[PDB]
């Protein structure tokens, strides 16, 4: 069995064999990769997602989050308190600032200790899930705006045509702007590509191991766990690597820096944080080898998590008996 002890790879494809984006995720599958939960492909020396980033000061963050903590400093829970919307240049110009820029710091370690330290005494402020693309049109290869659907994926392996779409989305972050424990909506596969600035650091939990933490989890915020059987569906829970060690979960962490994709794979659980101000671009998308974890997926019934539009016919083609449940917790 390949990369048993869970490792998180790293690859460097030639400009050769990206030209096939199925092709490629599938020998990093038989090299082992989905076993982490999260693999990083530095891209060929020739390609490149666009000329220049000198022209998206204009986009708009419509609805900026403020990621408010509560709890201690290794077990956490964040909420999002919506602010007045600002452009990007606006956003740049805030994240910079003395109030939120980064601090002083040795290399990525120090970082790292200074997040754990620090996070819950600030609260960052995080342009997330903004429909839209940076990639330029004519980039030919591992452009996210032009991968295949996964409503597509669903009818070639299963022969079901169902309604639904599949758009990337943008991620503005600064310093401490925190993605909490989750794994992807019907635990997809996802693609992060990190356009610009500053790197994200990731932590990973293997899927063969992803029950672990989910117990440690409902131990940890035994509230939120019995609110809901899938409460880390609604993204808000943080546990510190020190708190993992300590309580015997597997994880590993690796930090991506700019120009960089990382994958994550069906039911491997992330979280991790932003060193400064960036974007990052992911979309989900899924291969023959999801559909069974698409089957086996938790949800989220008690109104929380509250999806798109495009998860309706996931469930309900794959989980039919968890339909008339899920369906009530979206309306
Ligand atoms: O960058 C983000 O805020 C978080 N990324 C992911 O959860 C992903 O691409 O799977
Ligand atoms: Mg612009
Ligand atoms: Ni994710
Ligand atoms: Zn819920």
């Amino acid at each position: 069995a390949q990369n048993p002890n869970c490792n998180i790879m790293i690859f460097h494809p030639t400009k050769e064999e990206f030209n096939d984006f199925d092709k490629y995720i599938a020998y990093m599958e038989s090299q082992g990769a989905h076993r982490a939960g999260l693999a990083k492909i530095i891209p060929p020396k020739e390609w490149k997602a666009r000329e220049t980033y000198d022209n998206i000061s204009e986009i708009l963050i419509a609805t900026p989050l403020q990621q408010v903590a509560s709890g201690r400093a290794g077990v956490f829970t964040q909420y999002h308190k919506k602010k007045k919307a600002m452009t990007v240049g606006e956003y740049r110009h805030l994240a910079n600032s003395k109030k939120y820029q980064t601090p002083p710091h040795q290399n990525f370690e120090d970082l790292e200790r200074k997040y754990w330290k620090n996070r819950i005494y600030n609260s960052p402020i995080y342009g997330a899930d903004i429909s839209g693309s940076l990639f330029d049109e004519n980039t030919k290869q591992w452009n996210l705006g032009h991968l295949g659907t996964i409503q597509d994926l669903l009818e070639k392996e299963c022969g079901v045509v169902i309604e639904g779409v599949n758009t990337p989305y943008l991620y503005f972050g600064m310093w401490k702007t925190t993605f909490a424990w989750h794994t992807e909506d019907m635990d997809l596969y996802s693609i992060n590509y990190l356009h610009l600035g500053e790197p994200k650091t990731w932590y990973v939990v293997p899927p063969e191991h992803g029950q672990r933490l989910e117990r440690l989890a409902r131990e940890l915020f035994p509230g939120s766990s019995r609110g809901c059987g899938a409460f880390l569906r609604h993204k808000v829970a943080l546990i510190s690597p020190t708190v993992l060690k300590e309580n015997g979960i597997p994880f590993n962490r690796i930090t991506q820096e700019a120009g960089e994709f990382m994958v994550t794979f069906p039911y491997g659980y992330h979280a991790g944080f932003n060193h400064g101000f960036n974007c990052a671009e992911a979309i989900n998308f899924a291969t023959p080898r999801w559909i069974d974890y698409g089957k086996m997926a938790s949800q989220c019934s008690c109104g929380e998590a509250r999806v798109t539009f495009s998860m309706d016919a996931f469930v309900r083609i794959l989980q039919p008996e968890r339909y008339d449940l899920w369906k009530r917790g979206q309306d």
